[PDB]
């Protein structure tokens, strides 16, 4: 079906029609974008905290205001979805969700309280789209630049009452009803190991150093357990490139960092009146992102390679995580760099989807975040920074929603876009739980 | 073509699938929404500052988080468009536009500098979609809750170098090259009178009290000039309801307020730590919005009545103005009340469009604004307020982008939605200038 090849400003920004992104009437192109046929595969790309503001800021900096992101902006069907959480005590809406509650909403189809993973407000477990895809015989992949125990990758495989229950120790004190030695299903990491997705790639190697408190692998570290269970462990780009097959008999687990994988671009933090008092910043590539550390695009590509060998089809979730993290850290360059990172992964996904013809690609965010693009002369109360964009002009970014350093999430609805079979279901206003039902129905899961 | 009848959460928010807004696959409904046939009429509804955040806040308060705005959310084709302005000196992007530069972009199709009305960075005039529609023989209407000299209604009829040139005196000092007594075309109000749209309704009666400095009506007030030129002047709801015809021979000019028309709901201003220190607010209806002052919905309805009698078709622009104004004023209730106001007008427009079958209805904003929905416990540096929503839960709103009281506009891309012929052209990423070309081509204007 047609991908948007170029929606950059067609000419001279200062002349009549020069800033147009369209060259003609779109009715025919959109008609050719609509198909209700079954989706053989689904690739879901999540930008953590990548609301419309974050996409505009990153486009302005990296591609220029009249620029176009060949991945993110190329998806033809667009809509806006809501992502509120629930108050555990009252069952009433809680308008600003955290990563755990939003993640659970699109992976299980039920709203929950902030902090829950894979359970509803009554702490009852609900099956995730990954578990269901596995059950139906599809290949499954879970890729992230964050720790694999963080909310978005974890929600596909774990069901715990608190996102904080990363490994055995944390689970024993914070999630005692889930603690393995108290008869529960285990921590996020133990449940991840039990879930056995075919490809799992990300950081968070640190928690695999913990020893299981109970069960068959009591006393062994979760890394030893993974090896003993038949997992192919990979810890750098060379080893990852050597993997020829990844399947239920030999599942791939790539741990490329102790915590979160390295950020792509470095820059200073935004400061009080940073746009008034400090020079404009040009982001610099991070020397430590390294030739041995696979990029999000490389991990997506390897995952698509391995997963596409399953004739039944696959489900792959890819997360550009440190957008959110750096947005909390009020660091424009880190944030924008990770949106650029995600765009590359979305490009790889779109390329495959174009030629394969039966893949639904969906790009969206879990919740909106704090950054706002403000006028150059803004005298703001929070943190600000002036950035030198691709256009050679200054763009100021403001983070003004918290005094407690981390700039919070916000409740605004945001863009969801798709390409492929059943993509129509993201157009107009939808809710994050509708995404679960769209993916389930597209894939023919029951 | 189908309007979205109900995309409210279909059930119990706490149960599986209970928060879904979709009941089935949307491919067929979207296919029936696509038509490239000519649009006989266009109704453009602009929410001043109504970015996605403002729509989410207003929906949460008035309809509840799982609620649905029968007007605003009922439009089936949705996209996101960019709205950057230009720096007059360099011609480079200026990422945060003001009302004048955004208004000029969709009404003429050329980007301009902040503060310009109907002229490009070289101060050259470009014809507006209204002027072009008149020229082609279509009926034209310009409705707003703001002063008719404010940027959005003014941009359809005036071409001046500064939005501040409301009437003769202001134009003489701020726009001397436009000043009538210096051989220019006149002020915003004089040019509005010369432009002679069939229906013009809004506030701003104050500037009509000024006397023309030169020309045929030198020494008469602009009100006297309007009467003398054949304009039917109306100043309240009863008189407006009495108008049976409005046309070029007897154009309607309704001046319902000296400045901006009254706000719908009252509430206190957001304050530093207002969510921590003060009780939650319930907005109250404004006693002064009055039974003699027509609502935006009433003015839209009367305008559609009068304008639809022109067998050629019509162009109508309707502006819900005080969303922006109250957003600058950090007043949640004023802001949300005006989004509710606009929703009613969008409903009237959609009703007509449904039965008429050849009308393109477009709902969007000029730029994004400051309000963010944050967590109840937020310790924010700006202004905050806790609101009691339709759900019986608290929602906190933050305005943290300026210390100089007025909370600024922001550069984020925002929702644009449409229904009717050529509505496909708003889906995906577009630019505000594309809206001019979409309207022109839909209407068959040359
Ligand atoms: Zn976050
Ligand atoms: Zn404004």
């Amino acid at each position: 079906m047609p991908v948007l090849e170029n929606r950059a400003a067609q000419g001279d920004i200062t002349a009549p029609g020069g800033a147009r992104r369209l060259t003609g009437d779109q009715t025919a192109a959109l008609r050719d974008s609509l198909s209700d046929k079954p989706a053989k595969n689904i690739i879901l790309l999540i930008g953590d905290g990548m609301g419309d503001s974050e996409i505009t800021a990153a486009r302005n900096y990296a591609e220029g205001a009249g620029g176009f992101f060949k991945g993110i902006d190329a998806l033809p069907l667009t809509g806006q979805y809501t992502h509120y959480a629930l108050n555990k005590k009252t069952g009433k809406p809680d308008y600003v969700t955290d990563s755990a509650a939003s993640a659970t909403a699109w992976s299980t189809g039920v709203k929950t309280y902030n902090g829950a993973l894979g359970v509803d407000i009554h702490e009852k477990d609900h099956p995730t789209i990954l578990e269901m895809a596995k059950a139906a015989g599809l290949a499954t992949g879970n890729v992230s630049t964050a720790e694999l125990q963080d909310a978005t990758p974890a929600a596909l495989v774990a069901h715990v009452t608190s996102r904080k229950c990363y490994g055995p120790s944390a689970t024993s004190e914070k999630c005692p009803g889930n603690a393995l030695e108290k008869g529960g299903k285990g921590s996020i990491t133990e449940q991840l190991l039990n879930a056995r997705a075919d490809v799992t790639l990300g950081g968070g190697a640190k928690t695999f150093a913990e020893t299981a408190t109970a069960g068959e692998w009591q006393g062994k570290t979760l890394r030893e357990q993974a090896e003993a269970r038949g997992y192919q462990l990979v810890s750098d780009a060379a080893s990852l490139n050597s993997v020829t097959e990844a399947n239920q008999q030999k599942p791939l687990l790539g741990l490329f960092a102790d915590g979160n994988m390295p950020v792509r671009w470095l820059g200073p933090k935004a400061t009080y009146h940073g746009n008034i008092d400090k020079p404009a910043v040009t982001c610099t590539p991070n020397p430590q992102r390294n030739d041995s550390v696979p990029t999000l695009a490389q991990m997506t590509d390897k995952a698509i390679e391995l997963l596409s060998k399953n004739e039944k089809g696959f489900f792959l979730q890819v997360e550009g995580a440190s957008i959110d993290k750096q947005d909390h850290a009020a660091n424009p360059c880190g944030q924008i760099g990770e949106t650029v990172d995600l765009d590359e992964a979305v490009q790889r996904a779109l390329e495959f989807a174009k030629k394969e013809g039966n893949t639904l690609v969906i790009v969206t965010a879990n919740h909106a975040h704090a950054s706002q693009i403000v006028a150059p002369d803004t005298k703001a109360p929070g943190l600000t920074q002036a950035l030198n964009t691709k256009d050679g002009a200054v763009m100021v970014m403001s983070y003004g929603n918290s005094e407690e350093d981390s700039q919070e999430h916000t409740g605004s609805q945001l863009r969801i876009a798709a390409y492929g079979p059943h993509a129509a279901n993201v157009v107009g206003l939808t809710d994050q739980t509708d995404l679960f039902y769209t993916m389930k129905a597209a894939l023919g899961l029951k």
